[PDB]
């Protein structure tokens, strides 16, 4: 019985025809109305398909469904994740309230603290060489082994703060299967020099198993001594038990809680591979920009709450205007790995077909999350985004200054991404094209010919995201907001953002075709369909 | 006049409710009727919503369609980038036919060969240390700066081969304005052992040319000394009265032509930092097995033709069930950056609004492509694929075998790509996951409760693509596969994929941007939108 977001009033909204460039040349205060600040960060949701009606009619919506409660209801460890039957409190590892906080009879605040001490102490120990390994030699390099939320998280921070890296430390990151990617990190790291890194929330991921069994062979031909594994390996996970029967002891575990999503994960001991790369201080600080957000969101009324007003946006367009995609287009090559990173924050959350109580629905729920870093994406796949015929909400991510002095390229850098939010707005019409041919030299024939093609619908909407600069503080503000659009696009959808059981089938049918794999005459092979058995068979042959 | 491809006819077919369980359990020669092969490449689409009178039905308008007659005048250089009055002619690029081909008064043949023997030489010369530095030392670092077309491919390939790599050269890609980029290389080569490429189709790239000034200011400010350029730099270009006009001489210039696309270059000179990475021996194995897809594509019978399966699968997808967007998902870590250069080919291409004709289109055109590396993304976003509401079309490519003997991870990550496409195809029913339940220990209540949360509806489409390893040429096969299904796509739509005019706007608006955030007395300033108004003053507080 939850409020419908995606009703008929919604699709009414669309016949206001907003004019982008019209609304801009007749409302003076259009830039005031739709923008917000939020310490170092400027966000201008101006040039979307809104107006004062729009943006009122979807406030009032969230003002009417249960948003306000759960807000509360996450915050304060109410068991929000409704199918596994645990809390989401991936803001509680960045607190910096200390209000009290008791969840499952932990008092939440010492247990976050206590775990960030030890994550603190062994970066320390490794950098300062108080730690060495099994041969007597001070640690020079790191590995993590993980995937998806054990992975991607580090490794896009690590990369994202690149210029804040301090340790004399390299880190690698090691996740797919593929033992390509085991092999790019063994190639380049000398075992008696190298703490790795087991990071598997249920210690029992297929790949990250596999890749530590192969890393621990690894470590045992050199040294020849099973002694070793205790000087170059430590474990993140939440099930110690699983940890020890694999053999490492509990002082070289780093624990976790249910209520860490893995897709959430980078703020509590999952972040050891960030802090081993740009410091624990520097950790802090990413935690501490993400609470300042945390703050915003718990505290501010919906019509100044960016994370609403994004949620808000995305949502009305995936509902009125039936689009099935959103680009993100990150203009600073540190965040690289930022869409990668925000694809399974976001796709892995919000792709559900039920709602809370079991029923499937009947409005689309998320949508694909795509886009690369500009100026690049200019050059591959804008030409789409302005002459394509798919409706695709934009944001852009502007970082105002970088960490170098070629004023003039990051001149240039803003100077695109500004552009490019400004071309979608406007488009090019088909007599300022004409126009612009003649007066190019074509002849009228020839202008005439050409002119349609040229002609930029405009009228496309986008945001811009502006920050001062890409700092840890920075970057964890960032993350922080687009987490909770997420939380607050699940909760207008009646969704569950907090499980992930679509993923269970294809790892049982991995077993069976492995199985089937290393012995046709099993009833593994007998009862494939003939796809798989062929595509076996194909192997097999080569 | 052209013929209508998303028709009323097509939108019908979908009625035929296809059920793929149902047909791989009555049809015992569903993968002998929907699968091809092409030397090293298995192609099966057995797994899409299709049978045989959908496909039959799809084969009738490609027949119908001017794809026939479209196909001879590509590869016969007739002038079907029709807005822009040229050739396209990257199939010439790679051709080993040697039959007679003259163009624009050239001599496609020799023309092509003359251009690869001086890359040929360019590279042996300075792999053998034949060309030294203006020191006197051997090269051992190559950086190409690029932006686009002049960048994807070269980079994409450069990482596909990684263990083809022969040269003793390391090559490094500089490419986005954001000095970060150029920063990356200029930070690890010694400019007196370092030779610069400057990649650009027009040479008229903002991106390159700012690049380019600050790399010869950096080569400058250590050599002091204006002929130093001589031995540090080259040029590829369409354009050389511009290269001459930025001070390097024709003997150090390597022409591309009009009919190479940007987007299609890496088979022309664009591709020397492919050679220099992996050396010429295997540049040419990697057009060579370009070439015997050209072969493939022109000379067999539609339904037997692999690139137009591909294409009228998409087509008809993103036309009957109204999708706008494609996943691709490579399960090898190589192909990290496939995705994102099939982007730009296909996105670049097809993300058009107008037909030949230039009347605008009442049909949707080119999608949205996205995807990642498996089994990366299974822990990412696949949760969408399985249990989201967004029809999205899948292409698995999966590599028989790899480049190590770590066998038990070669077969996992092979069972995993096939284990993904199985399940995409079964889902699991309500039935199904509540007794599984029950076996597990739960409760009835409980059972019942969780039971809908795990239920994967299936029946979702994909097709699998295998090659029997990831050397030049099996790659080469591969990109060509794709450069024809885009090349259907466009045809059967009507569109022109060999132009990009809707970059344009987005150029000229960066140089009003940049004057305005220069001088807020400009005119350009004055008609400045009040949101990027606003950007402009945001940057210029902090
Ligand atoms: O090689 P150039 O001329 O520098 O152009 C770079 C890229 O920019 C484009 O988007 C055109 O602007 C691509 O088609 C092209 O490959
Ligand atoms: O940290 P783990 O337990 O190894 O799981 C890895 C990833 O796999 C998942 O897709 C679940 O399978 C993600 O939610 C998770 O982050
Ligand atoms: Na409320
Ligand atoms: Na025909």
């Amino acid at each position: 019985n939850a409020m419908l977001f995606c009703d008929d009033s919604k699709k009414y909204l669309k016949e206001q025809n907003i004019n982008l460039k019209n609304e801009f040349d007749k409302d003076d205060k259009r830039v005031e109305k739709f923008s917000l600040k939020h310490q170092n960060i400027y966000f201008d949701y101006s040039k979307n398909l809104i107006n004062d009606y729009i943006l009122k009619s979807l406030l009032e919506s969230a003002e009417k469904s249960s948003l306000k409660d759960k807000i509360k209801q996450m915050f304060n460890g109410a068991k929000i994740n409704s199918t596994e039957h645990r809390a989401v409190l991936h803001t509680a590892l960045r607190d910096l309230s200390s209000t009290p906080l008791i969840v499952d009879g932990q008092d939440i605040r010492q247990e976050v603290t206590k775990e960030k001490q030890r994550v603190k102490e062994l970066v320390e120990k490794v950098v300062s060489g108080r730690w060495r390994g099994f041969s007597g030699k001070k640690i020079t390099d790191i590995v993590n082994i993980g995937i998806g939320g054990s992975d991607l998280g580090p490794k896009m921070v690590v990369r994202a703060l690149q210029p804040y890296h301090c340790t004399d430390l390299k880190v690698h990151f090691v996740s797919n299967v593929d033992a390509d990617s085991l092999l790019q990190a063994l190639h380049v790291v000398d075992p008696e020099t190298t703490l790795l890194i087991i990071a598997s929330k249920s210690f029992s991921t297929e790949e990250t198993l596999l890749n530590s069994i192969s890393a621990r062979e690894w470590l045992l031909d050199h040294y020849e001594d099973e002694k070793a594994v205790a000087n170059h390996f430590v474990a993140i996970s939440s099930k110690l038990d699983k940890v020890k029967e694999f053999g490492i002891d509990l002082e070289h575990c780093y624990k976790m809680w249910d209520w860490v999503g893995g897709r959430y994960s980078l703020w509590s001991s999952i972040g050891m591979s960030i802090a081993f790369a740009i410091g624990y201080d520097n950790f802090e600080k990413l935690l501490a920009g993400a609470y300042s957000v945390d703050k915003h969101f718990k505290e501010t009324e919906f019509s100044k709450n960016i994370p609403v007003i994004m949620a808000l946006l995305a949502s009305y367009y995936s509902c009125t205007y039936n689009s099935q995609s959103q680009a993100l287009l990150p203009y600073d090559e540190r965040l690289c790995y930022f869409v990668d990173y925000l694809q399974q924050a976001d796709m892995e959350s919000n792709g559900k077909s039920v709602n809370i109580a079991g029923e499937t629905v009947n409005y689309q729920t998320g949508v694909v999350l795509w886009g690369g870093v500009g100026t690049n994406g200019q050059h591959a796949f804008h030409q789409l985004l302005h002459q394509g015929n798919i409706f695709i909400p934009v944001d852009f991510i502007a970082i105002a200054t970088s960490h170098h002095n070629y004023d003039n390229h990051q001149q240039a850098l803003l100077a695109n991404c500004f552009a490019q939010s400004q071309a979608l707005m406007f488009g090019q019409s088909y007599d300022m094209v004409y126009n612009e041919l003649l007066k190019s030299g074509l002849n009228e024939t020839q202008a005439k010919e050409l002119a349609a093609h040229k002609v930029i619908p405009g009228n496309r909407p986008s945001t811009t995201i502006l920050l001062d600069e890409l700092s840890p503080y920075s970057l964890g503000a960032l993350i922080a907001l687009y987490e909770h659009k997420i939380f607050v696009q699940g909760v207008l959808w009646d969704i569950n953002s907090y499980d992930q059981w679509g993923v269970e089938l294809g790892k049982k049918l991995g077993k069976n075709i492995l199985k089937a794999m290393n012995d046709d005459s099993s009833d593994e092979y007998q009862n494939l369909d003939d796809s798989t058995r062929q595509l076996i068979a194909k192997v097999k042959n080569k």
